[PDB]
């Protein structure tokens, strides 16, 4: 009935058209040292961050979940200045990024000492039931992710924990899988734990251009997500079309979403991309699934009722029980 | 003349009794995730650390080189106020961890960018001679960090930028060697890249107990540290002691200095070491040098003179152009 957003609780069935997977903040584990020379200007973030919201907005957008790690920089009294600004439902998350782009130091030397897997699942328990830090705010999904071609033990103590959590809060599980690996590995490995599929959302699906890989995935039940529109330099959205097409004529509708995986503030020193790597990247904001996408979808004869599906319908069922 | 404390420039004249290597804060990447269960109690920890500067104090400690990394949690602010609790000098650092409990991700990403190594130079510059972030504290070393076996590609742009950075400012490098290996290497890579070996502190050399190593170190001109009094379980302190011995014995004193690269407070969430982990480890304090080693060397007929020489005259000279 109800969903934790960074403004208390919201009914799921007044999300309606949603982003499943957009951070307003990210910043790469390290970011923290490069404080001097990137450090984190609140006022100006915070007007790009509400620019972003007003952009998505524009395009019917009532819902972002910002499934920006624990290690990343989540900061979740930010997203609530932005929501109160904006009025937009802002859905945070609990968890820790994969080994490559994480921090793991931390619950590794907890590792050795014993106690990681209860301290995470205590973790994730104290957000999703109680609040984060001091900010009063609950996360309403819990983020996963893995290495590419292996879930490490590292990350499996996270995905053990989640799957606990999960069994005892009924909260959703979004997950980041690396170059196009782990899809299905992810899936059962939940399962196995005792996770509901239809609590869960396989991430970055679109970095595989085999729609064999994603039927295997889509097997299990659970949701899977095409949330890196924008990103080429990793596959082209040219090639995403045309996975998602594949599926979608398949009739796996009700089981996939859509998303950018924005970054519209990074934390640290800001950086310019090189030539033509930014004129490659020059697509990846918020509203280009509205302005490009979706109308080459609708060129490619996709109904408006299937398209509300995945942004309405899907988040809408995802987050009910 | 001068070296930057955390409380503006001091004569090095004037620093006195020296511990080369303590944490008064300290934490492995990722605990910053670790927010709700191990919250920062910002009171209990100033108490602590100025009980812990008020110990050193009590043998004869006038100053105190502090070389906690950027990413592990280096609080220049807090150790300020240590500072001026105690009257205690405080040297603090610019740097990163090694690659094994450091966070190289968003290095590692500047990397592919192909401005990291000119960003850590500018890093090092502006908190050596600018200020850190916006506390107006400057560091007073470059701190460098290696790991088992090998100096990575990612740590090896930091000793290059350090190398850079201290012909420019004549500033002390103190290094972090990874379970007694790379002492050599460390010296010999700085070395011809420039760097001044009268300005360099090669350390955690007593994880090694072949006085060939040391030797071997030693023969480059720079200084080495015995700074992991008390670390035991995990070399012995009997160990430490004999190799300190050979080298004394030698002649090398005036290369030596001695510390025990304590943390007297750990972010994060707190922790219990098993038995008898935790007997083999109760000797990790800041009085240990001064209560059980400096006695145990006197027992060996060790002068005042010798003494002096690594915990006085040492320190006044690394930090003298
Ligand atoms: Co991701
Ligand atoms: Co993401
Ligand atoms: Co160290
Ligand atoms: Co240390």
């Amino acid at each position: 009935e109800m969903v934790e957003t960074v403004c208390g609780p919201v009914p799921v069935e007044q999300l309606g058209k949603t982003l499943i997977h957009e951070h307003f903040l990210f910043g790469y584990p390290g970011f923290q040292g490069d404080v001097t020379r990137g450090t984190f200007r609140e006022d100006e973030s915070l007007r790009v961050a509400v620019e972003a919201a007003e952009k998505m907005k524009r395009h019917g957008i009532q819902t972002v979940v910002d499934p920006t790690p624990n290690d990343c920089g989540r900061n979740p009294a930010f997203l609530r200045r932005v929501a109160e600004e904006t009025g937009l439902n802002i859905i945070c998350a609990t968890g820790y990024y994969y080994e490559g782009e994480g921090a793991p130091p931390y619950f590794q030397f907890r590792r050795l000492l014993g106690t990681a897997e209860d301290d995470i699942y205590d973790m994730f328990m104290a957000e999703l039931t109680e609040g984060i830090a001091d900010t009063g705010i609950k996360a309403g999904v819990i983020k996963l992710a893995s290495s590419k071609g292996r879930i490490t033990e590292y990350e499996k103590m996270f995905f053990r924990a989640a799957a606990r959590a999960q069994k005892e809060t009924g909260a959703v599980i979004i997950t980041h899988t690396q170059e196009g690996t782990m899809g299905p590995e992810q899936a059962a490995y939940l399962l196995e734990h005792g996770a509901d599929p239809k609590k869960i959302v396989i991430g970055h699906m679109c970095g595989n251009t085999d729609p064999d890989y994603h039927r295997k995935t889509l097997a299990y039940g659970v949701y899977i997500a095409f949330d890196h529109f924008g990103i080429q330099g990793a596959p082209t959205d040219e090639e995403r079309v045309r996975t998602l097409l594949a599926l979608l004529r398949d009739g796996y509708e009700k089981q996939i979403m859509l998303s950018h995986d924005t970054v519209n503030v990074w934390l640290g020193r800001p950086f310019t991309l090189p030539e033509p790597f930014a004129e490659m990247m020059k697509n990846w904001h918020v509203e280009h699934l509205f302005v490009n996408i979706i109308p080459a979808l609708k060129n490619e004869g996709i109904r408006d009722e299937v398209l509300e599906q995945m942004f309405i319908g899907n988040p809408a069922a995802l987050f009910s029980a």
